């Protein structure tokens, strides 16, 4: 049970799974998730994922609460930091 | 009435008690709680403890709301910062 971020549409390409927490760009990069590269994600039922356009949970924020095969053009390849809640 | 963090399993070893607040690594170190050393903890009923893998409330976050004699292998010896709420 985790959030999995995918590099291409429809859960294709490289993928990394994360547990709840508040992840800066530095931490994403260590977890092998590159800057501005997230296109789809799987979110466990009851969890919340707050994707931020800029580092340290700033800039525009997109919220996902279910599996999302396509984040849309505005949010695509924009993730630089992310907060994940098991709520 | 406080949260007490223990260095070994089943509330054994060195222990430090803290009141609600948001504690960075620096502050934990001053309170005599070393980095990456927490294995069990006591949480007062109604309180919440958010344990963070990295400093300044970032990285993976584990949540405890009751006495926990064993934090588990993934969370063991990982506390670098912590938020404690009397709620
Ligand atoms: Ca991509
Ligand atoms: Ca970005
Ligand atoms: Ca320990
Ligand atoms: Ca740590």
């Amino acid at each position: 049970k985790a959030v999995t971020f995918y590099e291409d549409i429809n859960y294709g390409g490289a993928s990394v799974s994360l547990q709840p927490g508040n992840y800066t760009l530095s931490q994403l990069n260590t977890a092998k998730i590159p800057n501005d590269d997230m296109t789809s994600l799987k979110v466990p039922s009851g969890w919340t994922v707050d994707v931020y356009e800029n580092d340290n949970f700033t800039g525009t924020k997109w919220t996902y609460t279910s599996d999302t095969p396509w984040v849309g053009n505005d949010a695509n390849d924009k993730m630089t930091s992310v907060k994940i809640y098991s709520t």
